[PDB]
Formats: structure tokens, sequence, C-alpha cells
């Protein structure tokens, strides 16, 4: 088999579907990975294994044949033009595989370049798509473009939003992408996954990274709708450590926000009064773009506390020593801490981060939230940042959130253990290439 799988510049976007790369290669299938040379050479520079030629996995490999971009630096104006560029483009890269006994079997796109199904479409190749987000969100978009139920408009910014098998949202609880207030830079992403699911009828298959428990009864529901199959998660499907050794288990206040996300300079200063104010120990990862501390912040906290600019996230969060998890509530982020059991302390920001966040809280049930995300617009108070840390590791329900992550970690490894749910969802997947073959 040779599947193609197509990715939107971005470091979010480009991981999972790498992963998905991996993955498809470790069944016996041939993988050409390609994204934007723009970013795609950007990948070369900053990624050791670069691609001298495939790279073997299992019994398959992963290629690279990056997209032209034609693109040299000169949102909406590069998308309309990338996707001149991909249609021109796209189908001569196919007719090359296609003389070197390489007809390929189908292509796999995430949400940010939706156009590819048509690509796909006139071409007679088979598309699916790789959806990066939960499926409460995917949920979300469908019933939203083709407006089965009721959201925000500008004449009800405040109506709640009822959809099936979900828990009521609020709007601001709904993906902040289908609000109809929007920053202007940021349209051309609602734009975009708004052209999606106008495309999800050319699609036979929506790869969804999430797995059958974590959202049980909504994958039933949406699967008479929608050819949905939860294949999850993809990062367990395929001086740091050293510090955190020394610590007590389950002590350590984790706090990451990913490489994205960039807080406010009076949050970061009300973060470190509140570790400083309770005394806690921490590790705060602090990733540069410059956020100031406050005077003899280090000197303070002492070996209990530790600033770095990057940190292996996955592993740090299969650590015993953790006690919690500060974090910005990305999908991947929410499933790496319900995977490896450890409760959370909700700082949404944007997007789908308040989605994820209504449900790690009350929902799945493993943590205590912060903020409310950028509608809010609040600078939360050091005062109560102390109080959700308190209410996270010591507090009443500290330990029944500590039972609860360590159930979806159980759940979340059998999903992924051999004849489990989510592996397979891969092979029957890759059962159904071969039979159009
Ligand atoms: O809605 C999105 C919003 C943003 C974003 C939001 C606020 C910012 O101040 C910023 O600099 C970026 O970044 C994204 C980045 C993504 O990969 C996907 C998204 O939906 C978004």
């Amino acid at each position: 088999l040779h599947v193609f799988l197509v990715s939107a510049p971005g470091q979010g976007n480009v991981t999972p579907m790498l992963r998905l790369a991996k993955s498809l290669a470790s069944k016996g299938l041939l993988v050409t990975f390609s994204t934007p040379e723009s970013y795609g050479k950007e990948m070369r520079k900053t990624n050791d294994d670069i691609s001298d030629q495939p790279i073997l996995i299992g019994e398959g490999s992963i290629r690279f044949e990056f997209l032209d971009d034609e693109w040299d630096e000169n949102l909406d104006a590069y998308a309309t033009h990338l996707e001149r560029v991909g249609k021109q483009n796209l189908p001569r890269m196919f007719k090359k595989h296609e003389e070197e006994g390489r007809p390929i079997s189908c292509i796999i796109n995430n949400p940010f370049i939706p156009w590819v199904p048509e690509v796909a479409e006139s071409l007679g190749i088979p598309s699916a798509l790789l959806w990066v987000q939960s499926c409460a969100s995917f949920s979300s978009y469908y019933h939203f473009f083709n407006d089965l139920v009721s959201f925000p408009t500008e004449s009800n910014l405040k109506k709640d939003v009822c959809l099936p098998s979900m828990p009521m949202l609020k709007y601001d609880e709904v993906p902040l992408l289908l609000y109809p207030i929007v920053p202007l830079p940021i349209i051309s992403l609602k734009n975009a996954m708004l052209r999606q699911q106008k495309n999800l009828s050319k699609t036979f298959c929506v790869l969804v990274d999430t797995f059958q428990q974590l959202e049980d009864e909504l994958i039933h529901y949406l699967s008479k709708l929608c050819p949905i199959r939860p294949i999850g998660p993809l990062f367990k499907i395929s001086d740091c450590i050293e510090w955190l050794d020394s610590k007590s288990p389950s002590s350590v206040v984790y706090i990451s926000f990913g490489s994205i996300v960039h807080l406010k300079q009076e949050q970061i200063t009300e973060i470190a009064y509140a570790l400083m104010n309770i005394n806690i120990s921490f590790l705060w990862v602090m990733k540069p773009p410059q956020h100031v501390l406050p005077q003899g912040f280090l000197e303070k906290v002492g070996e209990k506390g530790k600033v770095v600019k990057w940190s292996p996230q996955e592993q740090v969060l299969s650590h015993q020593s953790l006690a919690c998890f500060v974090t910005h509530c990305g999908w991947n982020s929410s499933m790496e801490a319900l995977a490896n059991g450890i409760r959370v302390v909700t700082l949404p920001q944007w997007g789908d981060q308040v989605t994820n966040a209504k449900f790690l809280v009350d929902v799945f049930g493993v943590g205590v939230r912060l903020s409310r995300g950028d509608l809010e617009d609040r600078i939360i108070p050091r005062e109560e940042i102390e109080l959700r840390l308190l209410e996270v590791t010591s507090g009443e329900k500290a330990t029944e959130m500590k039972h609860n992550a360590l159930r979806w970690k159980k759940a979340a490894e059998e999903a992924v253990a051999k004849d489990g749910s989510s592996s397979k969802n891969l092979q029957e997947f890759v059962d159904e290439l071969n039979n159009f073959r």
C-alpha cells in the first residue's frame, strides 16, 4: 500500500499527521508525508531525522515529498495562494507516482487544508480526514455548519447550546471559532473549518484522535450521521527528569501552555506570586518568543522551583513526582494528561481549549477550572490560582480527581493495547484500503 499524508503548515498540524504516518508505516504501508516547503524546509533544518530517503518503521517506511509552496516571504493572503499552488502541484506529484508503479490508494488531510478532498475527488482518489481535536469539537462544527442546532448569534451572544449526547455547553464553552465575534486575523481559520464541513460528503472516513470510552455515547450517535473512527491517542499508538527524581511523588505543580499560547505579563506575575505564596514545588515551562519574574523569585522559591524554556512534556507527564498540570487545554495536552493519570488546572485561552476545559472539569472529572478563556478576558488574581492549587492537591476532592484520573489512564492503555478499540479501528481502516484495490 501507498498512502499520501498531506498536512497544513504548523507544529500542531504536522505532529499528529506525522504520528498517523509512523503508525500506518508500522502496519506494512508506505506513507509519503508532505507539507508546504516554506515551513517544510524549516522542519528540515530544525529536525534531526530529515529525509535522505525512506525511513523504515516496522515493515513500512515514511517518505518525504514536500509540496512546492512557491512562497518566499513577501494569514488569508497565504491560504488562497496555497490552495492555488496545491491544486496546481498535487496532481503533478500524484501523476509522477502513477507512472512509477505507485498508484496512491488514499489521501489523508487535516481541517486546515480543507480543499484537499476536492483534488482527491477529481483525480478519482478516495479521501479520508485526520481530525486532531476531540469528538465533541467535531460535533460542534458539524451541527453548526449544517445548522442542526442553535448557536450564539449577533442577536443572542450568550445563548446556551444543547448538542446531542453532550453536556449543555455555554456561549463561551463552544469552540471559540464558531462564535460570531472573531479577530479578523483569525476568520481564516473559521473559514477553513467551515469549508471542511462542506467537503465532508466527498470523504469516506474521519480518523479522530480520541478513544472509544472517553467519548463513548457521542461517537455512537454521530456515527449514524457520520463515518467517525476513534484511533487514539496518537502519541501512545506509536536535566529536567533528573530534578523531578529528587522530589517526593505527587508533589510538583507542573505548568505548560503549549508552544503557541503566549500569556499576558500580568497573568505571569500573578502565577509567580501564587507559587511563592503557597510555597509549593513546581516546574514552570516559560517558552521564549520576554516575561519577567518578580524580584528575587528564583532565590525565594529555592530548589522547590525550577523554570525552563522547553520540556519533554510526554516524559515529564509520565512522572510520579507530578502533583497536577496547569494547562492551556489543547486537545493533545488534555489527552496526555488523561492517559498519564494526572489532575489538571484549566487555563483555556482560545479555540477548542474552552470545550476541552469544560470536559476535563465537569465530565472526565479530572480537575479544577482556573479561567474561562479569551471572551472572559479577566486577569486571574494570584489568590484564585493559590485556591485551585490547594483544591487540586490537598482538598476534599483532590484524591477523587486523582482516582478519576488514574481510571482514564487505564482505559487509554486498553484502547491502544493489541485488540483494543483504537487499534482495531486502525487495522480495519487499513483493511478497507485494500478492499477498494
Ligand atoms: O483559533 C485559533 C486562534 C489562535 C490564536 C488566538 C489568539 C492569538 O493571540 C494568537 O496568536 C493565535 O491560534 C490558533 C492556532 C491553531 O493551530 C488553531 C486555531 O484554531 C487557532
